[PDB]
Order: C-alpha cells, then sequence, then structure tokens
C-alpha cells in the first residue's frame, strides 16, 4: 500500500497530514494541527507494514510529530498509532498519545490521549 | 539532550533500543523486543524536542516500529510516546500504541495499550 | 445532567447500554456487548459528575463492566471514560480500556484501548 | 479473590485506595489522591471477575471515582482498568483514564492516560 498511503490526509478536527510511503516501510512528511499550540507545518516520521496480509485486514502503521518547529516549541510529542484501510472510502484510522515534557512531580499527568480518523477528502 | 538520547537502552522486559538523535530532532535506530511475535532488530524512526525547556522539565521524544523485518512480520506497529529525564539515573519513560492490522469486524480489538520504562543499565 | 444520562444507549458497534444516574453522582445498570466474548447482560457501575460545569463544558463520567454473568466469564474488565454532552444530538463519548487477567509474563499484552460513542439512537 | 481485594491499598503517588469486594463482583469504596486538584475522600465504584482463572492469572477488575466531594469538584473522573494479583507481594497493576468536562472545541484534550501500581504496603 506504498501507493495507497502516499499524498495528503486530513483528519476530523481539520488537521492535515502529508506523508510519503518508502518501499522499505518508511513514512516521512510534514503535519499541520488545526488545533492546539501549534502553527504551519511540522517534520513527521513513521514505519508501516510494507507486505500486510491480503484477506481483507488493514495495514498497520505509525509516526511521530515532535512540536517543535521555526514558529513554535510546544514540548511535546504526538505518536500515532492505527492502521490504513484502502478502498473508495480510504481511511486511516489511529490512536494518538500526545506526551509533554514534565517535572517528575507533574509527570503522572503528562500524556494525553485521543483518536484521529483521516480520510483523503476534507 | 542528542548525547543523553543517543546509545543503547533497555526496558523492563529485557527489550533493547538503540538509538540516534540527530541535532535536528530526529531518532533513528533499531528495537528489539524481548517478548512477543518478534526476532531480531527491527528498524525504528522518531522525533524528539531538540530543545527542550531548561526547567528541570523532561525531554519529550516518540518512535515507531513496525513488527515487519526479514525474519518474522506480526502485521503490526508500536508507537512510543514519553518522555527523557537525564542524571544519574536516567530513564525514558513511556507509555505506548501497538496496533495490528485487522478486519473492519475486528477493527475493535487492533490496539493494545501499556507502558515502557528504559534505563541505561540491564 | 441526572434526568439526561438516565436511560438506554446505543454505541457504533451496535451494543446497548442502559444506565440510571443517582442524584449524588452513582451510574447503575446493564451493559450488553455486540462484539467480542460476551453475551446477555452484565452488570455495569460508575460515577458521574452530578454538578458540572454551566459553561456549556460536557458532564464527566465513568463506568466499569466485569465480563462475567450467568452465560460467560471472559476473565476481562472494560472500563470506559469520557464526557456526557446534552442537547438534541447528546451523545456520551468514550475511551475505554479493557484489560484481562493473565500471568506476569502475559501481562504486557493485558489491555486493549479503544473509544465508543454512545447515542439515544440506533 | 474477596478477601485479597477487600482493604486498603497505596499507589506510587502516595494516593490510597479503600475498597470492599463483593462476592456477587462488587466494588465499592473510597479514593484519595495524594495529587492533582483533589482533597479527601471520593466514592469509587466498580467491578472485579468474581470468578478468575485458576492458571496462575491475575484478577481483571476496574474502577471508576468522579472526582466531587463535599470539598472540591474537578469536574472529571478517572477510571482504573487492570488486574488483581495475590501472593506475597500482592498487587493492582492498572492503566487509567483520566477524562474532563470540556467544550466540544477542547474535547480533543479532554483525556489524561496514565498507569498506577497499588501495593499493600506504603
Amino acid at each position: 500500500d506504498e501507493a495507497g498511503i502516499t499524498g495528503t490526509w486530513y483528519n476530523q478536527l481539520g488537521s492535515t497530514f502529508i506523508v510519503t510511503a518508502g518501499a522499505d516501510g518508511a513514512l516521512t512528511g510534514t503535519y499541520e494541527s488545526a488545533v492546539g499550540n501549534a502553527e504551519s507545518r511540522y517534520v513527521l516520521t513513521g514505519r508501516y507494514d510494507s507486505a500486510p496480509a491480503t484477506d481483507g485486514s488493514g495495514t498497520a502503521l505509525g509516526w511521530t510529530v515532535a512540536w517543535k518547529n521555526n514558529y513554535r516549541n510546544a514540548h511535546s510529542a504526538t505518536t500515532w498509532s492505527g492502521q490504513y484501510v484502502g478502498g473508495a472510502e480510504a481511511r486511516i484510522n489511529t490512536q494518538w498519545l500526545l506526551t509533554s515534557g514534565t517535572t517528575e512531580a507533574n509527570a503522572w499527568k503528562s500524556t494525553l490521549v485521543g483518536h484521529d480518523t483521516f480520510t483523503k477528502v476534507k
């Protein structure tokens, strides 16, 4: 699904995810969040299963964005873990973990959890 | 914390995490899991905050492993989200999401969640 | 939101959630899962914020189901954590953690994570 | 494990968890958090597997605390999902989800995730 994953994706928050999938399983691109302490594009890197099951299963993948670029630094990183599903209604369904740099006293409240669904439209 | 993050790390399960941190915020290396449907080394890629807060806070980071290599393919990917804390007892404290490629009927049970703590010893 | 929460709810999987909210913050009822190692109704108990913010915010709540009843025992428990939002399109948006009883060797893969959205219709 | 679960438990943050396990699978008690927007005791309710596997597996359980009592209301609820393990070093290993009441615009950042381990000592 190198061809299927590569391109521009949009989530339910209006965020924009631009990615190139390599033949080996590399994911590389940029992420632009429509919400939060973020502006403009951030580097993303990740991995995907380059030889997925051919029994109608989705393609497992994940990627990371560290929320530092030339404009801002939110001292945090989000990882998305999920699967790509092809076809007419192609989707990337994910759950994510956003961890912020904290003192040891605030480590217990360092990590947000959510879920994003990405589509080729919107 | 380019110097501090780069090197070999070990978690509570006995897994081995070897990483190089770039000046820009890149993480690159290999992961070897002591448990599960895995054998030998897998490529990992990630991001970290290359200019963290200097108020005693940890350094936010994340990385992904797709569980395909030359030996096995478990049709899944794990992302670790957490923070690096330096000093005598240097640690990377993480929470992770392991997503497997599934049919749409089994998507509800596609994602495991856990937490790993990595140290420079063990 | 004692009145608003009390009643029958349905999620995206077709599962049925029947609950009574007490004036103090108690949640009590039964849960029927449309998927997984489950059949018929299971006891649920939980808590909700009985005096929520009046600034348009949702009402925080949570509940637990242990997957043992007279028909089956799946040796597991799911907790849903989320918020109730009233109005025309009333919803309970949740994230959940399903933990299974495991040996210490399999504890790392003991917990599934997902998200359910419940509505008054369907 | 009705006998084993019932009593006072302490986590790594110094929080105190007092619970009575019923024969049917009920959990009832009070929770006192050593951290966060909390003071004194809060009602908790939950469920556990009252007939667990006898193959050395842990006992699945979960419970909820809504962070409202006579002293404070933090407009949030935490659910802990995990398993009880008996013996000399008896433990309750959990992962938790803390959801706060939010506006729809802030729903994406409504949920914290963490992990607590409870012991009979400390």
